[PDB]
């Protein structure tokens, strides 16, 4: 029944793997068979970790190039300024709210990951001058091949901006050559998102092996911590709607009660599909009967479907704290502010494809000194990606909801 396995829903598939993973570890580990799990069940979980790390490098480079080549055009108009400034402010405030939830609920506190029998000891910090000057790569190819992600981000952003200037050039041969290069890079990004969909089909098997191995060694309190981070994200998402969207709507005069009733179809549709790109046709229909002018929502909505992601920004702030707390490290004031800047940039480049927001988490992990090369970081990294399907549902609703409420405010003031 191979076809039956594929057609079965992914979220219900992961939940089955997690429940049986806990049961197997407890009963088998109680009878003094812990080494059997480590020798046999662990290798099936190591494949999931290695598969996740492969997708990190091609996705970051390709998505940033195409993302930077679309919002670069300065000429937008008068309705193209209010929507842009609103998008940046909402994304920045989402990260701050996520930090508050992480510092309040304190997820991941109690477990000490010691993969390889070595506690995570942070390396000595080089001088700030060296760190800032190391962002510029000496060899753009070398940064991509060696796995350095901070130089990769800088080169991708400038390359995308330069492509935009070429497409507006007067010469016909230069314009044709610039469009071909962008399409080739665009086709690489789209091909990688299909691999992400195929990797998550193996996720229920990978989650089963990971949970079973950790259940027989670090007891049961690990599962309790996973519940705290799941509750922390959804609590923060709820406060995002009531304390930001509802307040702004009431201030400008738009009735929140009428807003939710007229936009319920979009939110539930985005919830089940977990995609903000396939929900766009549904979003276009909803705004029509609301009263928005045809021109207003024909420009902001396509732009906001890939730029305005408040849920992803809140998710990345909470997830980073969970990994650091599990490792036993401490976040300084300067490092926390670095999250507020890196998470906003990472959310802009994130694509609407489901599951693409946990691949950009590596951008903020490296920015705070937690590389994926460290075995301890990688083990904890795959722990939060295992339950990503559960968290992917809620965050997609907030991303779509921000686009609708942003359009209404602009349309109110014309
Ligand atoms: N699924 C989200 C993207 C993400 O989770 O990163 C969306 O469609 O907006
Ligand atoms: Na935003
Ligand atoms: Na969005
Ligand atoms: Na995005």
């Amino acid at each position: 029944l191979y076809r039956k396995y594929i057609e079965y829903p992914v979220l219900q598939k992961i939940l089955i793997g997690l429940i049986l993973g806990a049961i197997v570890g407890l009963i088998l580990g109680h009878y003094g068979y812990a080494h059997a799990v480590h020798t046999y069940v662990k290798p099936f979980g190591d494949l999931f970790v290695r598969l996740l790390k492969m997708l990190v490098m091609p996705i970051v480079f390709a998505s940033l190039v195409v993302g930077a080549a679309s919002i670069s055009p300065a000429r937008l108009g008068r309705v193209g300024v209010k929507i842009v400034v609103y998008y940046l402010l909402t994304s920045a405030f989402a990260v701050t709210l996520g930090i508050i939830m992480a510092r309040l609920f304190n997820p991941g506190a109690g477990i000490h990951l010691a993969v390889g029998g070595q506690q995570f000891q942070p390396h000595q910090a080089p001088p700030l001058v060296h760190i800032l000057l190391d962002i510029v790569p000496t060899n753009p190819f070398g940064a991509l091949a060696n796995g350095q992600v901070l130089p990769t981000i800088f080169f991708a952003i400038i390359l995308g901006i330069a492509i935009t200037y070429l497409m507006n050039s007067e010469n016909e041969k230069v314009r044709k050559s610039a469009e071909t290069l962008l399409d080739a890079i665009n086709g690489l990004a789209e091909a990688m998102y299909k691999i992400v969909n195929g990797v998550m089909q193996y996720a229920p098997i990978g989650v089963f092996a990971l949970i079973a191995h950790v259940m027989a060694h670090q007891g049961v309190h690990v599962v309790g911590e996973l519940a705290k981070v799941t509750a922390a994200v959804y609590v923060g998402l709820t406060l995002q709607i009531l304390l930001v969207y509802f307040v702004l709507l009431k201030i400008y005069g738009i009735d929140p009660i009428s807003f939710i009733k007229h936009a319920k179809d979009a939110m539930l549709t985005a919830f089940v599909t977990s995609s903000s790109s396939g929900t766009l046709p549904v979003t276009m229909r909803v705004a029509k009967e609301m009263g928005i002018s045809e021109g207003i929502y024909s420009f902001t909505l396509p732009l906001g479907a890939t730029i305005n992601m408040d849920g992803t920004a809140l998710y990345q702030g909470v997830a980073t704290f969970f990994i650091a707390n599990a490792l036993g490290s401490h976040l300084t004031v300067g490092q926390q502010l670095t999250i507020v800047l890196t998470a906003v940039l990472a959310s802009i480049g994130t694509a609407g494809v489901p599951g693409a927001g946990a691949i950009m988490l590596a951008m903020v992990l490296h920015s705070v000194g937690l590389p994926l090369t460290d075995p301890n970081v990688a083990a904890a990294y795959a722990c939060i990606l295992g339950i990503d399907a559960i968290l992917d549902r809620g965050r997609t609703m907030v991303n779509v909801t921000g686009d609708l409420t942003g359009t209404a405010i602009v349309a109110k003031t014309e």
